[PDB]
């Protein structure tokens, strides 16, 4: 019942990270074991991520995924990695429950996630968990672009995401 003022708070923060970084920026949540985008703002760089929305993407395949999985219980993470392997292995990719469960525990610890070449060669991504939930689901804010641009701006980009989180500690969770 206050969904719009929260969406606006989030959009304003996401617009700031887009202005300062020029990268593809997004808010995402989970849909069962798949990553769901709520809002994407496309990069202005020549070489960029063009997010195809019809794409089905398991949570094991992106740093946004690991951040979202880090919110589940272990029973649910194990099911997720297992179920997700049967899908990604149709393309020869499959993470060992052991190491994925380790990466997830680390991400939960350090407060954010980043990834090189995952899901895509030449790409780099960094994301954080937003303080609020949307429709009972946890929510993520992240940026993506060409790996080199990401590597060379890593500390600055991270800092902006984390500070974006601080700016939203006054925004409500909503079920709309």
């Amino acid at each position: 019942s206050n969904a719009l003022f929260s969406s606006r708070d989030i959009l304003e923060v996401l617009q700031d990270i887009h202005m300062e970084t020029g990268e593809t920026v997004a808010i995402a949540t989970k849909n069962d074991i798949y990553l769901q985008y709520i809002q994407i703002i496309e990069s202005v760089h020549a070489l960029r991520f063009h997010v195809d929305e019809n794409a089905i993407r398991p949570l094991t395949m992106s740093s946004n995924g690991w951040m979202l999985m880090s919110t589940m219980n272990d029973k649910a993470i194990d099911n997720t990695v297992r179920r997700a392997n049967t899908i990604t292995q149709k393309d020869g990719i499959r993470f060992e429950v052991d190491d994925m469960m380790a990466r997830i525990r680390q991400v939960r610890e350090q407060g954010y996630a980043s990834a090189e070449h995952i899901p895509f060669v030449g790409g780099g991504t960094i994301c954080v968990l937003l303080p609020m939930t949307i429709q009972g689901q946890p929510v993520t804010m992240g940026l993506g672009g060409a790996l080199d641009r990401i590597k060379q701006n890593y500390d600055r980009y991270l800092e902006l995401l984390l500070n974006g989180v601080q700016q939203l500690k006054k925004s409500d969770s909503f079920h709309q």
